[PDB]
């Protein structure tokens, strides 16, 4: 796993292949969210432990949640995901802030009984996850950072959901069905591949 | 009397215990370094939005003091303990970043204080100068000692002096220009400062 091996060997260097797709990451999964941190502001948070900006307070708290929820997704690569994972993502995601198990059971045994992962894969276990709506709140983030995961996992392309085109994220999804996941497969697919983008981080 | 209006409107939009919230946490956050406008601090409590430049401990410290000073203001007339102090600097450093002589000096100042026939703003005094010489805490003894401070004098129905941050560090300087049995410093120092149930009177002598 090329990627993974450059990815994980540079974890405390700046301006490194594991603190670019954190930043990167980061910044487009929680404006999403409803974040208000600009990637300038973001950075300076991240590095300098400094919040700038406007920010509602939950704001704050869960950007600085969203670093430590990342470094356990890129911690726990290549371990099977649980009701515990899933819920320790959620825990820590929400910490200090303001039959859905039987169908999530099902889902997880699904994904693992999958020949191969792939994008399709990726882009079907997200909808039917997000349907599911197994958490009070967040499931949009903890269903992108587990997406993140399952590429990494699989040395496929990473698609990161992106702010510049939000509105085509969460429309595919609505427009997605049980049984038909093809506009997110589209929408997914229409993403550049971070490792491409980045190659002279890692290539 | 202030007391009783300062309990009884506590929830009103904007009351006299947000307004005595806010200008004892904006100065006692000021003078500990806090950089928190009265703007931004303002916005914090009452809206929960965070604004300006701060470090996170920053933040997280003045969320706390907004907390301990509400816990300050429920256990009012419960006597001072060690573990009440522990419990206020504990809450106040929550998720943020000889020596032993400390427990029996600091144990003889609440001895003494509760041993008072009266409680003056003499004997407040000389307990924040005695309190901050011990200073039981790695951190946060300037911000408990002024919480402290303010329920005592609450406490004892006295005038409301709010320690302020001013740009000639006028309260750290009478702190310092004080000594073991030498109070008169700070005494003046907190002569000086206006009554804040006057300088607020008509947020309840009005009705």
């Amino acid at each position: 796993n090329s990627f993974l091996d450059k990815l994980i060997e540079t974890k405390e260097l700046k301006n490194s292949l594991y603190n670019v797709l954190k930043h990167n990451f980061l910044y487009h999964a929680n404006k999403i969210a409803g974040s208000t941190f600009t990637t300038e502001a973001l950075a300076l948070l991240l590095d300098k432990n400094v919040v700038t900006g406007r920010h509602t307070l939950d704001d704050v708290q869960e950007t600085v949640n969203s670093s430590y929820v990342f470094d356990t997704v890129i911690d726990s690569l290549k371990e099977k995901i649980t009701h515990n994972f899933l819920r320790n993502l959620h825990s820590s995601l929400i910490f200090n802030t303001t039959e859905v198990e039987p169908k999530l059971d099902e889902l997880i045994e699904w994904y693992y009984s999958q020949s191969e992962v792939s994008i399709k894969v990726i882009a079907e276990f997200h909808y039917r996850f997000e349907l599911i709506h197994p958490f009070q709140d967040g499931n949009g983030r903890i269903g992108r950072f587990v997406m993140l995961k399952q590429m990494l996992e699989n040395n496929l392309p990473i698609k990161i959901v992106s702010w510049d085109s939000e509105d085509l994220y969460r429309n595919s999804l609505n427009s997605c069905s049980l049984g038909n996941y093809v506009p997110l497969i589209e929408y997914l697919s229409s993403l550049e591949d971070f490792r491409e983008v980045y190659k002279m981080l890692w290539k």
